[PDB]
């Protein structure tokens, strides 16, 4: 499903798999988010396990970005996968005390600024997408590197 019909001259344009990795991870995101307001402790780490898997597939399919468009294109690859991937590194540290502490206030703290770093996952999975979509047009409307 990719959109054409408005844009330009260049912007970002593919909604390529990047798109669908970020489906999965931002969809557990906010719905597991809640899911576990029945199930206290889901272990985060499990879940982990699914927005880990997503958000890796996005840096796989970034990563696969990286080789099949030409060598400018290569750097906004760099920088974005990197970027989430750090990002998914604090994810996983907020996510980790809350199930730690599920029995208590870190759980609902912790899993809060879970999504939130999720929800930054969500932004910057948003945003170092559209840095590919950026990095594909914006590498051919590019005249210096290419």
């Amino acid at each position: 499903g990719s959109p054409g019909i408005s844009g330009g001259g260049g912007g970002i344009r593919s909604n390529d798999k990047v798109y669908e990795n970020v489906t999965g991870l931002v969809k557990a995101v906010i719905e597991m988010s809640s899911k576990i307001q029945p199930a206290p402790p889901e272990e985060y780490v499990p879940m982990v396990k699914e927005v880990g898997l997503a958000l890796r597939t996005l840096l796989a399919t970034v990563d696969e970005s990286l080789p099949v468009l030409p060598a400018s294109t290569h750097r906004e690859i760099e920088m974005a996968q990197k970027l989430l991937n750090s990002d998914l590194a604090e994810l996983i540290n907020k996510m980790k005390l809350a199930q730690q502490y599920v029995m208590t206030s870190l759980q609902q703290e912790y899993k809060k600024q879970m999504l939130t770093a999720a929800h930054a996952l969500a932004v910057d999975a948003k945003n170092l997408l559209d840095v590919i979509d950026q990095a594909r047009l914006k590498m051919i409307s590019q005249s210096r590197p290419h």
